[PDB]
């Protein structure tokens, strides 16, 4: 699976 952008670090919950 691949998707993790370069701005996801903040997204989670």
């Amino acid at each position: 699976v691949r998707r993790f952008p370069w701005w996801w670090p903040f997204l989670r919950r």
